[PDB]
């Protein structure tokens, strides 16, 4: 079966839902109207997510894994880009 | 594939990333500098987390499962400890 993770913020719930389907991740978004498709689209067999606010600004971090390789895609208000997360230190 | 869970708190932020790989879970932490390895080391090929703040003090609960057995692990400001959680009534 597919794998999903979810996060959310505000009183006016915005909710993001990430679905790992067949090695591909699709983001679903809701801002109080209808659900819609977001800009997130990255490879991976499993997902986790978190989010925080700095005032009314959301930051999201998505943790996408395939095999033993975990990648982080960062959302800070502008665009998705590759984060500096690594597994070993 | 590996399975990750993640949580965070604050506006810095702090981020905890737990990974289930080969029946073992290992914690990865970030508090504004680089990523680093956490104190958490528990068996489980599936993980979930949640964290809550009391003022500025973080509390974290990790849900570590193998087979049908779920063990809770707590961080409350000192050391990790085995939670009182049970999955049945
Ligand atoms: C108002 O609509 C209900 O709550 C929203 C926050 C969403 O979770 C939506 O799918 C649900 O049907
Ligand atoms: C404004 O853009 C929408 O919301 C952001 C918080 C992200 O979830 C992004 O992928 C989405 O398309
Ligand atoms: C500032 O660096 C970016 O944001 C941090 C909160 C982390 O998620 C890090 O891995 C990422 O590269
Ligand atoms: C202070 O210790 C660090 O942060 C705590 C909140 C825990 O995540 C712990 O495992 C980690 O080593
Ligand atoms: C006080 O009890 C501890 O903290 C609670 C919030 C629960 O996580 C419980 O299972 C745990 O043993």
């Amino acid at each position: 079966s597919v794998q999903t993770a979810a996060t959310s913020w505000g009183t006016v719930p915005s909710i993001r839902v990430y679905t790992a389907n067949n090695g591909k991740i699709t983001e679903r978004c809701w801002d109080g109207k209808g659900w819609y498709t977001g800009a997130f689209n990255e490879p991976g067999d499993n997902v986790s997510v978190t989010s925080w606010l700095v005032g009314s600004a959301i930051h999201i971090r998505v943790y996408a894994s395939t095999g033993t390789t975990t990648t982080e895609w960062c959302w800070d208000g502008k665009g998705w880009y590759k984060g500096a997360y690594t597994s070993t230190n």
